């Protein structure tokens, strides 16, 4: 179990700790051979060498078996070249461990439905993960420009692509509710269609997993009417990105957002909130996205299925016996880790 | 006040109907001289001329000042040639007119919040506007295409398209709260650079309406986090076609909204709603869609606001007094068009 630690900036540092606390009691109490070290990333990496991802970083990286990332980024560094600042050096990170499928999970806990945005009816039982292809799409695409007359933009995808993706939301899906719902503009794109019939035969391998098909459009409809029945979702990078926001908000606070990286490299965990420099090292930083963070890597990079819902578990368990300040709550950083490892200790 | 009536198939025939004894009620006890003709279209068309814009119907649309449409297409047509099929008619209808703005309001009529997908205290007030481009972007832009191996269509846009486009909105502010919110994907995307850019020169000559943008991501947050704060939405074709679908989830049923279609031609004005074949001419079809959408013809097409506005308030006095069997109650399409009538005469 080789962790690299890529900590990073504002509260991640200590968001990330505390998911290593989380951690290292698991590996204590179950010997889990947990062994990790950490290298300098995003901000941190440009003030201490001059750039966000610095060279023993990506060999920590190539060498892990997975990745706990903080949080990168803040207004100390926005100001630099777009080469060398730190959102850059997600890129290069991503890149450098070819990395094109991205998790995005959203689920109301038993007992916090009323921090939805959605009536409580609605939002009980939602749990699905959203995977956005990341490598291309019309972010992407080209040609793409822009003169004093008119802008354009292209939506493009290879097979190979979208089989890449699409192998594996259904491979996730199987550990999961065996159900996928790949989404696309069919009814209208060529890239519809040809998206669709990938995903079509990409499925026809994975019988054992029931794969529909729905529009982008309907499919925003179907996420706040009735979330609760997806599982697994996957569609190209924009509408991934569109999809990915809307069910985010489905649960109503964006520091239990945990998120991971999927590719033929080295797999990426982080949490989806920011560095929030004006309350780094004042321990009141909600852990959850981080500890979460953490247990999608104990199932994702190391299969540990069961002991990564054990770390969910107790993390809900905590989120409503004490709740952090962002839930209205006063247990702080440090506390709440406390109560999470109990919840996974008892 | 020409009105050229094209009922169309499903339940489309008869909530046109309902429609019409409303419009009828108001031109008798208003004296607004209401002249209208039915003419064939959709599966209708089909079945009749073998085609679903025959040239009397073509020729009808020119003739009048405004067009009340039903629901068109269904199961029986879906399998023609798309050159024939009654989707196409409604492409070549917007186009004989150029109409290159489509309205779709969403709203939460007072008392009925419990039907919103939302908690009660965030669809509490919401009355928003959603315009979207309608002539162009990625729907139409060159190239397009598709290999054994890729894919690509293009999101183009020129200057006009988004001008033009951008007016129609600020003009609808006017009369509405003065408020636009333009969305796009400018933070990645050239074509939202260019969108960007030229709604706020033309939002120069609009200094009275407040012009707020937003990224089509944050949108979608935004429409079920906090719907209520929106008036105006102006955007392009497929960021409209998606924010236009999340936002007719908020008042609960999609029997109730309504949507027009605004151009260099003859406007248009029809439910949003489907044909629903196997409940076609049962008598419970909700009618408020094309009830409401004949009161945006009044306003829109033939500048009677408060009268218009009368009937929308009269309607929802309806909801609240009997309402149809998609709201959970037992008005069929006849008594509910009798009780709308009622408060409208009161």
């Amino acid at each position: 179990m080789k962790v690299a630690v890529l900590p990073g900036d504002g509260i991640g540092p200590e968001v990330t700790e505390a998911a290593l606390k989380v951690l290292r009691a698991l590996d204590e109490a179950e010997g889990l051979g947990l062994a990790y070290e950490v290298f300098p990333f995003g901000g941190a990496a440009i003030d201490a060498f001059g750039e966000p991802f610095p060279e023993p970083t990506r060999k920590g990286v190539e060498e892990a078996e997975a990745v706990l990332l903080g949080s990168v980024g803040g207004p100390k560094w926005d100001g630099l070249p777009r080469k060398i600042r730190p959102e850059t050096g997600l890129l290069s990170l991503r890149k450098s461990q070819d990395l094109f499928a991205n998790l995005r999970p959203a689920k109301v806990f038993p007992g916090l439905e009323r921090l939805s945005p959605l009536k409580e009816e609605i939002a009980r039982g939602v749990d699905v993960l959203i995977v956005r292809e990341l490598t291309g799409g019309i972010y992407f695409g080209e040609p793409r420009g822009m003169s004093e007359a008119e802008a354009w933009n292209t939506e493009r995808y290879s097979k190979p692509e979208v089989e890449r993706v699409a192998r594996v939301a259904f491979e996730l899906a199987r550990k999961r509710r065996k159900h996928v719902v790949s989404v696309d503009k069919a009814n209208v794109l060529e890239v519809g269609e040809f998206w669709r019939k990938t995903v079509e035969e990409v499925g026809r391998g994975y019988p054992d997993v029931a794969l529909e098909h729905q529009y982008v459009d309907a499919m925003a409809m179907h996420l706040v009417r009735s979330p609760a029945r997806f599982d697994v979702v996957v569609t190209g990078n924009i509408f991934g990105d569109i999809l990915s926001d809307l069910a985010s908000v489905l649960p109503g606070s964006l520091g239990l957002l945990p998120s991971a990286s999927l590719g033929r490299g080295t797999p990426v965990f982080e949490p989806v909130h920011g560095s929030a420099p004006d309350i780094a090292g004042k321990g009141i930083a909600n852990p959850t996205a981080a500890i979460l963070s953490a247990a999608m890597m104990l199932e994702h990079a190391f299969g540990l299925v069961e002991l990564a819902r054990k770390v969910e578990d107790a993390v809900a368990k905590a989120l409503l016996e004490t709740p952090p300040p962002d839930l209205g709550g006063s247990a702080g950083t440090e506390a709440f880790t406390a109560t999470v490892t109990a919840t996974v200790g008892i």
